């Protein structure tokens, strides 16, 4: 029955964003070494979504096990049974929960990898039933709404002030790297005076200490995680240098806003990136989501 088991969502960072692919796993009794469910998937920082339902042949008092490295959260029946959401080597967690034979409830096993070895493990036992893997025979997928690849870029509300109050347009920017050079992005101006607002989601290559760089012929403010890291909203220098600093772990994604005004100069603005592992570049679009 091609159709049993749980649908898997897997991601390519280790916070359920990156989606890759969805496929029906009959059983959840996965050993991936050091290595990745598929070829795309890359190398650690990865997470895995299984739902559906699980039908018990009896009953009784089941025990739920997950053996998982890294981390799990198992809700059977809404119930959080099983939180630990951590880095550990390969590790058993259990909880109980009493369920009726013949009866489907909702489970959810939510796993993630962070370096080294990977491993997902779904076991089940009660009075009657021998602590097994749970079988295919007993998990029926969800279908429902799949999973949507985010866009890569930011979305940028764009305003025809200075003070980011009229605003003219929404679209996705592919990246913060623009040399407008006179002919404003923002048409019906007075005094050349506009602003932008680029909202999203960013993830880094490296774990450590970043450093954001803003080159602007305007004011300039970024957020990164949420903390106010460059905040020179007055300037009106020719590309005006701005730095700030946050450390931040490769294989989740971050909140970014970067807010951008122009005083009547001709405008620009470039948002660049640097750690001891990354050298400066203008942040790509690759790393930019929309959300
Ligand atoms: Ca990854
Ligand atoms: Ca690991």
């Amino acid at each position: 029955g091609s159709h049993m088991g749980l649908r898997g969502e897997y991601y390519n960072n280790m916070d359920f964003s990156r989606f890759q692919f969805v496929r029906i796993d009959p059983c959840i009794d996965f050993d991936w070494g050091e290595g990745t469910p598929d070829q795309s998937i890359g190398k650690d920082t990865y997470s895995v979504r299984w739902t559906g339902k699980v039908e018990p042949r009896y009953s009784e008092t089941y025990t739920f096990y997950t053996v998982t490295d890294d981390g799990v959260r198992l809700w059977v029946d809404g119930v959080l049974l099983i939180d630990k959401w951590k880095s550990q080597s390969a590790t058993e967690h259990s909880e109980q929960i009493y369920l009726e034979a013949g009866k489907k409830y909702d489970i959810k096993m939510e796993y993630y990898q962070h370096v080294r070895a990977a491993s997902a493990k779904l076991m089940w036992s009660s009075k009657s039933q021998q602590k097994e893997i749970i079988p295919s025979s007993q998990l029926y997928p969800s279908d429902g709404p799949l999973p949507q690849k985010d866009v890569n870029g930011l979305s940028a509300e764009y305003y025809g002030d200075a003070e980011l109050k009229d605003k003219r347009f929404t679209r996705i920017d592919d990246a913060i790297n623009f040399n407008w050079d006179k002919d404003f992005p923002v048409g019906e101006l007075k005094d050349g005076k506009f602003s932008v607002r680029w909202v999203g989601k960013i993830d880094t290559r490296y774990t450590e200490e970043y450093t954001f760089h803003t080159v602007a012929n305007g004011g300039v403010r970024v957020w990164i995680n949420n903390v106010l890291i460059i905040d020179n909203w007055q300037n009106q220098g020719k590309e005006a240098e701005n730095s700030g600093k946050i450390e931040l772990k490769a294989g989740r994604q971050y909140d970014i806003k970067v807010e951008y005004c122009n005083y009547g100069e001709p405008a620009f603005i470039k948002l660049l990136w640097s750690s001891q592992r990354q050298k400066k570049e203008v942040v790509p679009s690759k790393n930019l989501f929309a959300d």
